RNA sequence: UGGGAAAUGCUACGCGGUAGUAGCAUGCUAGGAGCAG
């Protein structure tokens, strides 16, 4: 995994960064995973909000799904420090198990271990290429 | 002795096809730009 500095707009002096993954990689992951990405992105009105425009009166509607009928509503959110840098490897795993759990017919067992192989080889833990070393 | 067809032109109507013109909606592609995590 290649890695460089981002050249954006912000309000704090704190460095940002990118990463380049190999080809290979991609073209695997987005064989495997298009499908489900798409269907998550298209429906409308659940708990996750990935790909539902903030126009055309569609922030009105999303404000409404979440206030349904509940008693006595009040609002609250929170933020988590330094999420990407922290995340234990364990939950890593299991969300990465949980979008397979799709591929009941598609794929065997071993396929589906293998799979999740890659993955972890792939993307969790691995050679960074930063400067000009591993 | 209470029996009529066709070839021509005009007009009107409808259909079909052709071309050209304008409008509408969409589907694709390409390009450029902006926002968010
Ligand atoms: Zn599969």
């Amino acid at each position: 995994t290649q890695m460089n500095l981002k050249y954006a707009i912000s309000a704090k002096n704190r460095a940002r960064t990118v990463a380049g993954v190999s080809i290979c990689s991609t073209m695997t992951n987005r064989q495997f995973h298009q499908k489900l990405l798409k269907s998550i992105a298209a429906t409308r009105g659940a708990t996750v909000v990935i790909g539902t425009s903030k126009f055309y009166g569609g922030w009105h509607n999303m404000l409404k799904t979440v206030y349904s009928d509940v008693e006595n509503p009040h609002l609250m959110g929170w933020d988590y420090p330094k999420c990407d840098r922290a995340m234990p490897n364990m939950l890593r795993i299991m969300a990465s198990l949980v979008l397979a759990r799709k591929h009941t017919t598609c794929c065997s067992l071993s396929h589906r271990f293998y799979r999740l192989a890659n993955e972890c080889a792939q993307v969790l833990s691995e050679m960074v290429m930063c400067g000009g070393s591993l």
